């Protein structure tokens, strides 16, 4: 059943990534956000190897662990093997790469140490050939997201001073354990934050669902539904206020990877009619401010950043950190992918007709792969 090491680091990773999400959401009160906690946790994990001094200590203290501590790296490998194994039935793919300047002088034993811990691709690039460089990176991401995220990097995102790009790619294809009958899909009104409404396609089905009620500090009641994928390892949690007028921010402000696990332990299966909007969302988040707010200021500062674990040839700083994410939810299931990059450079009836939260979780490990807020399907 459940294995301690994969679950140990899943828990650390998920808490971190979910705290990042909370920052993104607090910065976009009334817009759709889809986000990948495991995506960002993955890349920042690799970044721990490349950094030193205070830059490194800030990352580590924010993540709650040190990648080079005994067992941590092996646990992360075991985690993604666990996530990808056929026994889940529903399909997860997750891949890590790094693209480094061809003529960059690296610290001795780096690359071998990095390959030993992460087993990822290392590829030599010539960032001076700028357009070819970001074609190389964009094409790798596209491949490892099954065509879903093709153009991760825009123009300018990479230039002559680029020395290293660390990238994760994640792909999820899940089938509901019980699909929503197509004949049950109908137009219905959806109530937005600003009090107005809009008609959107919605899916309905009656089933015995994992469920619990939950209340915020202000007393407000929330419905928490757990929707299973056919493999019985993955689920999507849906959380929405009982009343129409309560802002979703109430939930997101107290949302933790810990509170999600508490929800899971407190669910009971009850017969219910569920009407849930179909939604297809795509987001592109700049991670700079989110990560600074969690205490990683040094790495972005070109006169303060420490990448001495990677190279002493010259001073390096993070020019850009981003995540692209996409998700499609329909009658048959859920398709989701995300790609996160850090660029291092030189110099009863439950009708969900109001904004709601979702979390895609692998339950044996406790890994949050995706989460978002749907403000308008």
């Amino acid at each position: 059943a459940v294995h301690h090491p994969p679950s140990y680091v899943a828990r650390l990773a998920s808490d971190f990534g979910v705290r990042v999400f909370q920052q993104v959401a607090q910065a976009s009160k009334d817009r759709n956000v889809v986000f990948s906690p495991y995506g960002v946790a993955s890349v920042l994990a690799m970044l721990q190897l490349t950094t030193g001094g205070e830059t490194q200590q800030q990352i580590q203290a924010a993540m709650g662990f040190k990648i080079d501590d005994k067992g941590m790296a092996p646990a992360l490998r075991h985690l993604y093997k666990e996530l990808m194994g056929p026994w889940n039935k529903d399909e997860i793919s997750t891949t890590d790469a790094i693209f480094v300047q061809r003529d960059l002088k690296l610290v001795q034993g780096f690359m071998p140490h990095f390959f030993r811990l992460f087993r990822s691709t290392v590829k030599q690039v010539d960032f001076s050939e700028v357009e070819r460089a970001r074609f190389i990176i964009n094409d790798w991401v596209k491949t490892h997201t099954k065509g879903m995220i093709s153009h991760l990097l825009g123009t300018g995102a990479v230039d002559q001073l680029t020395r290293l790009v660390l990238v994760n790619a994640l792909y999820f294809n899940g089938q509901w354990k019980t699909p929503f009958p197509d004949s049950s899909t109908h137009r219905r009104l959806f109530h937005k934050s600003d009090g107005s409404t809009v008609s959107v396609p919605m899916m309905a089905q009656t089933n015995k669902f994992n469920y619990t009620e939950f209340t915020t500090p202000d007393g407000h009641y929330y419905d928490i539904l757990e929707l299973p994928y056919h493999g019985d390892t993955l689920s999507m949690f849906i959380a929405a206020p009982y009343e129409k007028e309560v802002p979703l921010s109430a939930l997101t402000n107290i949302l933790s990877a810990q509170l999600i696990s508490h929800w899971k332990g407190n669910m009971t299966r009850l017969p219910r009619l569920l009407v849930l909007p179909k939604f297809s969302l795509e987001t592109e988040v700049d991670l700079r401010k989110p990560l600074e707010n969690l205490g990683m200021t040094d790495m972005f500062r070109q006169f303060q950043a420490d990448f001495t674990s990677l190279s002493d040839q010259e001073p390096l700083h993070v020019a850009l950190a981003l995540q692209k994410v996409k998700i499609e939810v329909n009658e048959s299931g859920t398709v989701a992918s995300s790609s996160t990059a850090v660029i291092v450079s030189a110099r009863e009836e439950i009708i969900i007709d109001r904004p709601f939260l979702f979390v895609v979780r692998h339950n044996p490990t406790g890994t949050v792969l995706f989460m978002g807020q749907v403000m308008e399907p």
